[PDB]
């Protein structure tokens, strides 16, 4: 049995190594220590003190360098170092800041990322690779308690399935963290888990689904090297008897603006470098590719490579992933006549005329856009610079400037990404679902809190997305098991945990009075309205007013919300028309007559294709958004929630290198104390009367 045999893999990567006869002294001593900040402006910069005298209401201790006093009240002690590396928290002496971060770095300088707090799992990024998710690993988990075994996304993952079983209940795993701590990761051990312990072909393809969704989906930010741009839910189906009998993904917005900008050290989707990279000689030559250089939509951001990775590597990982899901090789051919397309038509140059409208003098990438995805350029040509709308009922063809033509270019790259995006995951979903499931263990992979020097709509979003898990863990953790001690009328005194997401949610999503979301809305079917109307209106109902909103002095473009994880200063810049997601619809007519199978279905099939009316105006992006959180929250308020809390060590994506302020900073927003003391102070076990302790009302609660 690996798991008591010292010499075994599993005890060398995921148990904390025997300490020597030097720490034993050390363990046995009779002195006291404090956890205390040599600077007092720098609050999360700790080091150890010890205790040499006492009164009744304060210590004093010796400083690294020179004696201090602190009043017990706000004494930070340290735990007894035999408490050091402990797997559950919830056994420690002290629950403090400075304690709780100590066990976590006792145990991240072992490579130990996981460890329990109470309840729920806390995983540290380590930034390289660690061996614990072999089939040895898995095989060690399967069907073992929680507390059987050392920490591991493996046993959180044995111990839902069992919860499924057991309790015939759906089960789901929602993975929280800001960009780039480890979600997606952790998401992929959960199914590599799942697929082996209740797996029977159809395994290989669920696993296979991911190097395909990344390679469209993720892309390197200054935050994540690998960010996901799109968040899902993934819904592994069982039958009856527990076999796993499918797969299920939701896919969320995704991130298309990436496709035409990005930011300073970026890049655009991984997929536009992996064909670059990889494609066959004349692949190039009949999709008319060169390097990414040459590239408009892949030579501003500066970065084409990322340390590390080969694209070339990487897209053959993608063409056997897409082999083994099912799509065929004229169905590949075409995705990448989409791709290559997207890449001449960001190189077409509209210029002036001689009057107003704008010209295209160089047909170059125009013509080679045209061929690969077949439609006629000289169609394609009069819909971007001349498109036909109504004024009334007549119908008018405009003449675009450089700019509206650029940006209704852009609208059409970006709406052939998205739906390309949609149908890929339709696609896997049709091979994925053969059976009507018996049960489900959903898990949840968002796109993570984010900050940059500019941030946008999409940032709104995602950190929105970001604000309402978290509350979602708020409500199970604290106010759900508060109202049921408190319905059974139990003995408790109700606890403020002080952590309430509410203020901020409603000034986002609010409907009366209306939110920012709900403005936004308003302003967009507005037929006078600018970015400078919207960000006036904005002000208008907030500033001065909403704790959680804030005008800036610096800028009359930007405005502040205070989220769980901090302060976001938004950039009011073309939300109007992010929201209105316009396409002329007369590129949508050029694409229809396409002569390729696949760009057929992107513009043809309702289900790709179409758009939702609301009243007399297209959904817009922020009703869509809200349409698709909302049927997620109500899918997971049928299931029974596990949480795991990812944390990020630094801000520079480095192993060994855990940051005291980084980290101390979620652990205080993610609530982890606050979750170990309900786990502590509360009960946990109810059971209708059955047939330390607390006899309610028609139940008895333990711990
Ligand atoms: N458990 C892990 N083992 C090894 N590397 C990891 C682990 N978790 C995260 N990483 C590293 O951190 C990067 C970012 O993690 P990821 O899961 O993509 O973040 P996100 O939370 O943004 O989905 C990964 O690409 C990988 O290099
Ligand atoms: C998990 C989730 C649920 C509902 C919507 C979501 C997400 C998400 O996590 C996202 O798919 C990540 C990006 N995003 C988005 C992108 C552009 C504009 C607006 C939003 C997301 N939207
Ligand atoms: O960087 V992550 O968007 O995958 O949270
Ligand atoms: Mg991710
Ligand atoms: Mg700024």
């Amino acid at each position: 049995n690996p798991i008591h045999d010292r010499t075994s893999d599993y005890h060398k990567y995921l148990k904390v190594k025997q300490g020597d006869s030097d720490l034993f002294k050390l363990t046995v001593s009779d002195k006291r220590y404090i956890w205390y900040n040599p600077d007092p402006k720098e609050r999360d910069s700790y080091e150890c003190g010890e205790i040499v005298s006492e009164t009744s209401d304060s210590f004093t201790f010796k400083t690294v360098d020179q004696d201090r006093q602190v009043k017990k009240d706000d004494a930070n002690q340290r735990n007894p170092i035999k408490f050091d590396g402990v797997e559950d928290m919830s056994e420690l002496s002290y629950l403090n800041e400075p304690a709780v971060f100590h066990n976590l770095r006792v145990r991240y300088n072992q490579d130990l990322i996981y460890t329990y707090s109470g309840l729920f799992l806390v995983a540290v990024n380590p930034f390289k690779r660690i061996p614990i998710y072999t089939q040895e690993m898995v095989d060690i988990f399967k069907g073992r308690r929680r507390n059987e075994v050392a920490p591991h996304i493996f046993a959180i993952s044995d111990v839902a399935y069992r919860s499924m079983l057991d309790d015939r209940q759906n089960q789901s795993l929602l993975i929280t963290g800001e960009s780039g701590a480890g979600k997606t990761e952790n998401t992929k051990k959960v199914i590599q888990y799942l697929a082996s312990v209740a797996g029977r072909v159809l395994e290989q393809q669920i696993l296979q689904a991911n190097p395909i969704l990344e390679a469209f989906g993720n892309a390197k930010t200054t935050r994540n090297n690998n960010s996901s741009r799109f968040g899902k839910f993934i819904e592994i189906q069982f039958n009856s008897a527990g076999f796993i009998s499918g797969a299920s993904i939701q896919s969320y917005l995704l991130e298309k603006s990436r496709v035409v900008f990005q930011s300073e050290t970026e890049r655009n989707y991984h997929i536009f470098y992996q064909l670059l990279a990889g494609a066959t000689a004349e692949e190039k030559k009949a999709l008319h590719l060169a390097g990414p250089e040459s590239f408009n939509y892949l030579n501003q951001s500066g970065c084409v490579d990322i340390k590390g990775v080969s694209d070339s590597e990487e897209f053959k990982i993608t063409r056997q992933a897409m082999d083994i899901v099912g799509f065929s090789q004229e169905e590949q051919m075409s995705i990448f006549k989409i791709i290559a397309g997207i890449l001449h038509l960001g190189n077409i140059k509209f210029e002036k005329g001689a009057g107003e409208g704008a010209v295209l003098k160089d047909k170059t990438a125009l013509n080679a856009a045209s061929t690969v995805f077949g439609v006629n350029p000289s169609v394609l040509e009069k819909a971007l610079m001349e498109p036909r709308i109504l004024a009334g009922r007549d119908l008018v063809a405009q003449h675009l400037n450089v700019e509206k033509s650029s940006s209704s270019r852009d609208a059409l790259v970006k709406a052939l990404y998205g739906r390309l995006f949609l149908w890929l995951v339709k696609k896997i979903n049709n091979v994925l679902c053969q059976e009507r499931k018996a049960y489900f263990i959903g898990v949840l992979d968002i796109s993570g809190f984010e900050i940059f020097k500019v941030n946008s709509f999409e940032q709104l979003c995602i950190n929105y997305t970001n604000e309402k898990l978290q509350q979602f863990f708020n409500h199970h953790m604290f106010k759900l098991e508060q109202e049921e001690y408190l319905k059974e009328k139990i003995n408790w005194t109700f606890i403020d945990f002080g952590l309430d997401s509410q203020a901020t949610i409603d000034l986002i999503d609010g409907r009366q009075p209306p939110g920012i979301l709900a403005l936004l809305d308003e302003q967009s079917v507005f037929p006078n309205a600018t970015d400078n109307t919207l960000i006036t209106k904005l002000h208008s109902h907030f500033s001065k007013k909403n704790a959680k909103y804030e005008e800036p002095r610096f800028s009359k473009t930007e405005f502040g919300v205070t989220h769980y994880a901090g302060q976001v200063m938004y950039e009011i810049q073309d939300w109007l028309e992010k929201n209105k997601d316009p396409l002329q619809q007369d590129l949508e007519l050029c694409f229809k007559d396409s002569s390729d199978n696949v760009v057929t279905k992107l513009f043809n099939d309702p289900n790709i294709a179409s758009r939702a009316k609301k009243g007399a105006n297209f959904i817009t992006v922020a009703a869509q958004y809200k349409e698709q959180l909302a049927s997620l929250m109500a899918t997971l308020e049928t299931t029974n929630p596990h949480f795991v809390r990812c944390i990020i060590p630094n801000n520079k994506q480095l192993p060994a290198k855990l940051e005291d302020k980084v980290v101390l900073d979620q652990l205080r927003c993610n609530g982890v104390l606050e979750g170990i003391r309900i786990t502590r102070k509360g009960f946990p076990n109810r059971i209708i009367y059955f047939v330390q302790y607390r006899f309610g009302i028609t139940k008895i609660f333990f711990r």
